[PDB]
């Protein structure tokens, strides 16, 4: 789970790109990790609310999962744009 | 909806394009995370318990900083672009 | 709904960790403005530290929700805070890595 992201970081450290590109490649996947952690925190909050009050939290989990997906899409796009301009 | 507006009018060099798009997409991400927190706080039945207005303020603040960051990003880049 | 400016001030007043990170952000932004770097590099130096503030605000929002329930420890409450704190940590690590790579490539 943190392997897949750290693996990308290693690749981004190996690719013959300039410093700016490397930062963008690395930061985009670290953002995915950040949003995944925040989403899992929200999921824990939802579960905590359910445990305490026996109440659902509406679309809280769906909204958090959508945040992760967008972060992932942002990462794919970033990598595509950069690594296609770098060579295509 | 005005995000996809920003994206298509960003579509300049590749690196700059990534920065313009990403700054706006970060706003989307943060807004979704803020909306998730809101869905918990304002859930059905929340009126019967202790309610964290603080949580919603903090989440809205995160959106504000994301937006401000996006403005600073576009301003610096576009000022570099023209003039 | 939430009040953003009210929220910013509340985070500052109530969270010592937010003030600590906030002053670090201000220092970095001032340095970023002072440094002789191109626009792209400047944007990255600034956005990377600003992300810490964004994530800390979200983390603090998460914390406020579970704390509102009660003071007594619950495993799910601890889990939520740990995950939120890990997110902030990764944002900070990312910021330092960004600064290290960009500054060293430009000036090293
Ligand atoms: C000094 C600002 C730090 C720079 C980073 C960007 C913004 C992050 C946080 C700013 C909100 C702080 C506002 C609250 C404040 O300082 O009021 C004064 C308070 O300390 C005394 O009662
Ligand atoms: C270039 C700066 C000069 C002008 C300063 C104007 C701003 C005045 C007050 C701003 C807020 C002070 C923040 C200090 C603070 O709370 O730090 C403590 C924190 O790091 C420890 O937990
Ligand atoms: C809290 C401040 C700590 C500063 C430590 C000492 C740093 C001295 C020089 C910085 C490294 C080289 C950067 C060069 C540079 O961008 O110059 C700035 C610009 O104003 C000149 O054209
Ligand atoms: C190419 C890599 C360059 C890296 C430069 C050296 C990095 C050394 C330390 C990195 C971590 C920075 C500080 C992280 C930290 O302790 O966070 C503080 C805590 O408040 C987090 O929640
Ligand atoms: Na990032
Ligand atoms: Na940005
Ligand atoms: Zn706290």
């Amino acid at each position: 789970e943190g392997v897949a992201v750290l693996l990308c970081v290693v690749i981004a450290a190996w690719l013959d790109v300039d410093a700016v590109t490397r930062v963008l490649l690395i930061s985009s996947v670290m953002l995915v990790m950040i949003v995944e952690l925040l989403n899992s925190a929200i999921e824990a909050v939802v579960d905590r609310i359910g445990s305490e009050y026996h109440e659902l939290s509406g679309r809280a989990k769906d909204l958090g999962s959508a945040a992760v997906l967008i972060a992932i899409i942002d990462a794919v796009i970033t990598w595509a744009i950069l690594l296609w301009s770098h060579f295509g």
